[PDB]
């Protein structure tokens, strides 16, 4: 599914991504943005290590979620990453709280840092009522 702006906004914030570890919503907003594009169907092979991202954080298999065709995986959230493929983001949104329970917080986005980090990210959220 390929949420709207406003309409991914008010959901990340009833499944409490708002202020979640100092991390605002548009700051979550944005993260999806270029992850994605809001889409839930989004994924990424990774040739180099064998894993792939999945859903709308880009959550990879490596570490986070369990694919059944990546080396030396770990299942850190402890789901299937088909799970991340779904319409229904209450366990995209569990998965990536579990990652920026981490020390390096959303950093672990390699696109957050170059796009949203520093940056103005009000838009993502201006005019959705959140």
């Amino acid at each position: 599914k390929v949420f709207e702006r406003c309409e991914l906004a008010r959901t990340l914030k009833r499944l409490g991504m708002d202020g979640y570890r100092g991390i605002s919503l548009a700051n979550w907003m944005c993260l999806a943005k270029w992850e994605s594009g809001y889409n839930t169907r989004a994924t990424n092979y990774n040739a180099g290590d064998r894993s792939t991202d999945y859903g709308m954080f880009q959550i990879n298999s490596r570490y986070w979620c369990n694919d059944g065709k990546t080396p030396g995986a770990v299942n850190a959230c402890h789901l299937s990453c088909s799970a991340l493929l779904q319409d229904n983001i209450a366990d995209a949104v569990a998965c990536a709280k579990r990652v920026v329970r981490d020390p390096q917080g959303i950093r672990a986005w390699v696109a957050w840092r170059n796009r949203c980090q520093n940056r103005d990210v009000r838009q993502y959220v201006q005019g959705c009522g959140v």
